């Protein structure tokens, strides 16, 4: 996150951080959301070649956790398109966690919240991506929800599709390279718009507004493969 | 580096670290060796598909250094084959670093040296990769050279070849994910001898050989492609 | 506030912005906390001597609201003590304003919750006090709350008593003056645990703790003095 | 400034904005004059009681300068009278500032301007206080001065006097609340008459005479004082 603030223990109990082997060998670092004992939920282009996954769990220190677990299995979307980032979107189911003060489930959108677009809201975005600082402490960031017709206008024809939701980032503060797969939520409803997915061609402080996968289309893919109904 | 020895700033004055911005968006570590003073040796894996990266020099500090340069431009072997690691070499350009107490560059053989295939005698690796601690301190290990031949035979046919320099992990001191790219030298030489390529398929803590490029056998495209005689 | 975060419209609805007219002429700035439609609780040092004061609400901006609306009646604590801070509060009557989506009370202590000192908690601070910034944005910063006892050894004897409640600034941030007045809150619980009293005289970069009146202690006061029963 | 017009940087350069620290951690606004490199003259009534002040010279924008700098030492009348406002004059002393386009000292009178009374002129008065408008930029008016006996008639007895400058505010333009310690000039002559120092019980918007400190009256103390010779 650029220009964000640091987090406490416990002020994000939903917040997973992702340390992923890929098939390549290569370490990622991506965030994820706590969606029940034995789910996380994060981008597809996160996961969609990795072979493990440590799941961090619990504080705000990176690569520190109240609880520590390892991926059981990846469930990265069918249809993701790596081209254009089209269903990113990925679950990874962990052994069953108990939550505690520090550990707590984001609340999946159900109901009339299914067809809210959420727009002209401020919704609040963290993780442990690059940031203007040298820090191992979660950050986070407020970015206003901005319709897709203004959105779509700032990416090449085709990027911005019903299943995007943007955040503007015209006040400097961003997600940035570390945070994908990580919560955007309305702290109000602890609920979960998005999840981190692209930020423009044109870097994290481009004033470009960041693409998140919108959870209100993907809910059917997350009861279905998740077995859960939210 | 797993079961390897703590280091601190000004031990491995050649070691960068390397903070990866993939084309996918992810972000990833390696480390790297300091051949020159616009001049980062790394591992083909590691950037073949990056777009930029950030280059710590001189301190044992994680995401730390006494120099942060951004890389001017990467280039990656040409002839690199993901699936066989073959010719797994890349060289990232930054902008001209003035050496200090802790920023030295590493020797690359020359001469006599480049006929060595340097069996039997002990190398030092060094990396920031997993170390079954949760440390953000550099470590390092010493890992004895073995022939070829021996170490073919712990790993399928037609992976380790002439440009392949192997290192035995018996002791069950290893590098492991993460460490790829950094440096295999031979200490009392302060001569780089091999770039972290792979680890086996059994994982790090197997005493399988990690294989390494032979940076014997890539001083003619070094030289070639940084235009620099050694 | 000393090392905070910007706010945007609606993230405090309960803030008040007071600019308040002395008796001797003079202009000061607090900050206040909307706890009904017709009260504002802040601190007897602000106003125990103000002729006039006009009161914002619903907007991050400072001296901008949505609501501007002008005190009626000030009700400083009568047993205020100037030299040890002893009982600072006070209640401005303001004329009735509708609660909005940027206008929101906050809820004070009652039950339970009367008898809880809150020690090891974090709670949030805000204000348009001084900070190293330049701005009009209202601020906001974390502090943890700590036991009385070890709050009364950072502080002369007899200043630290029952009746006030300490936030913790060791990580440098800490409110400052012109925060005077404001709401110390649990934001789980939407609750007013202190109103911003006095910072060491050491200053506010110091690492001293910061005193609060402790609203627990003062609600009788404060039911008896607006006649509304929380 | 009620009725004011809007100044910008360089129009006066010799104003100077205090943001005043008071003993019982209150945060005041006043205005001062550059007198020379390492003094601010400023009314008694705004720091009388101060610990410190952060002092903005050469910018129109409140909290802004291009200059920014500490009080070292404050010197404020020892024969101060609260009730009645007698000596309402104080000095700033401060790290020595370089002139610039935007940043110049005020005249002060002497010789034969010592025995002017200055019946009848118009001076320009300026400052940040309370305009009927949410502006963050200093404001200035023109108001004529009068003579003490017909200023007199409008105040108590005994509050005008001989060290007393009035200046009438019949048109409705006058100086206000925050205003305090603000020059009072002879534009065309680059000269300080007055400091603002007290509004009428009847208010800012009531058309009666501000109070000014007389600065004739106090030329000998501030020589004294400053041990500079004018």
């Amino acid at each position: 996150i650029i220009n964000g603030y640091e987090a406490y223990t416990g002020l994000f109990p939903y917040q997973a951080g992702l340390d992923i082997t890929l098939q390549d060998q290569r370490r990622v670092w991506c965030g994820g959301s706590l969606i029940d004992n034995k789910w996380i939920l994060t981008a597809a282009h996160c996961v969609h070649d990795a072979v493990s996954v440590v799941v961090y769990l619990g504080s705000a220190v990176q690569y520190e956790g109240e609880a520590v677990v390892n991926s059981e299995r990846i469930i990265s979307h069918s249809m993701f398109n790596p081209d254009t980032y089209l269903n990113d979107v990925a679950l990874i189911k962990i052994p069953h966690v108990e939550y505690t003060d520090n550990i707590q489930p984001i609340r999946l959108p159900s109901g009339e919240e299914l067809n809210n677009k959420f727009e002209n809201i401020w919704a609040t975005v963290s993780g442990w991506g690059q940031s203007n600082t040298d820090t191992v402490i979660l950050q986070y960031t407020y970015n206003l929800v901005i319709d897709n017709d203004r959105c779509a206008q700032e990416y090449p024809p085709g990027i911005i599709v019903e299943s995007t939701i943007c955040g503007d980032t015209s006040d400097g503060k961003s997600p940035c390279f570390g945070d994908s797969g990580g919560p955007f939520v309305l702290s109000d409803k602890n609920l979960l718009i998005g999840v981190v997915s692209f930020v423009s061609g044109a870097g994290c402080e481009s004033g470009k507004p960041v693409g998140f996968s919108r959870v209100t289309s993907y809910m059917d893919w997350i009861q279905q493969n998740t077995g859960i109904k939210f």
